[PDB]
């Protein structure tokens, strides 16, 4: 797929694609509801984290994947943005749970319709 992180239509392109076109990404990619539950997760991430991107589809990215998140820098920023209904944010974090810290750029974005949220990642 041909898309590049960080583009401005990211949410346009990636509209209702399925999980199949997801993993065409360059770019690891998430889809979270408004209380942080896994929805997507395409192949690009889960070879960046190590996941299985089958098996954390249902759990909750905050609570039960992603501690590491759950701060004021990443989950923070996430809830202020399901909140206010937009979300457009990108910064760099540390992934420090499950491997080796591993230093990423993210960039949450709400996605087009309905109230789901978008959380892309590449390395750094
Ligand atoms: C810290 O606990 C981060 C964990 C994590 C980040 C991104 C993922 O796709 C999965 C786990």
């Amino acid at each position: 797929e041909h898309v590049a992180f960080g583009s401005e239509d990211i949410e346009n392109t990636l509209a209702k694609m399925d999980d199949g076109q997801l993993d065409g990404l360059a770019f690891g990619a998430i889809q979270l509801d408004g209380d942080g539950n896994i929805l997507q997760y395409n192949a690009a991430e889960g070879d960046i984290t190590g996941r299985d991107p089958k098996q954390v589809i249902g759990k909750n990215f905050f609570k039960d994947v992603a501690p590491c998140t759950d701060s004021p820098e990443f989950y923070g920023k996430f809830k202020e943005g399901v909140a206010s209904g937009n979300l457009n944010t990108m910064f760099e974090y540390t992934f420090d749970y499950q491997d080796t810290p591993t230093k990423v750029k993210v960039h949450m974005k709400k996605a087009l319709s309905g109230d789901s949220y978008w959380v892309f990642v590449k390395r750094v």
